[PDB]
DNA sequence: GTGCCTGGAGACTAGGGAGTAATCCCCTTGGCGGTTAAAACGCGGGGGACAGCGCGTACGTGCGTTTAAGCGGTGCTAGAGCTGTCTACGACCAATTGAGCGGCCTCGGCACCGGGATTCTCGA
């Protein structure tokens, strides 16, 4: 399974692993900072997506 | 629904950060006395917060009128991308030097301390 769906969530880890690559916001990157950022955004969207229900 | 272009996924090899030994070590947290300037209790008050009245006016509301102004078309006009093509163009590791920090020593006005001249009391 690819990156963007081994943790079972929706948004995806490759769009934002590029734009930091790219974003030049440090020298390295660890491995659990795209998937946090993932779940943090996913979970901002999905609490704001239930209260707009 | 259907779809082709492309970022996404990922293992192997150099190559630079992580936290665990290690040890100073400086800052801090905790308490004892004192003494003192600030915090607290109280008491009369008077000056400022507050209710009410006079008023008048100017906006709440309504009506004739103009007044741009909005919706729809379409050419005129001139500003926003994208692929080639070439030039600059800022970084990488290394010898040499440098210039601002670690800790040291010198001035200098401010506050405290003593004499010269002046004024006050008594004595001669």
């Amino acid at each position: 399974q690819s990156r963007s769906a081994k943790a079972g969530l929706t948004f995806p880890v490759g769009r934002v692993h590029r734009l930091l690559r790219r974003g030049n916001y440090a020298q390295r990157i660890g491995s659990g900072a795209p998937v946090y950022l993932t779940a943090v955004l996913e979970y901002l969207a999905a609490e704001i997506l239930e209260l707009a229900g």
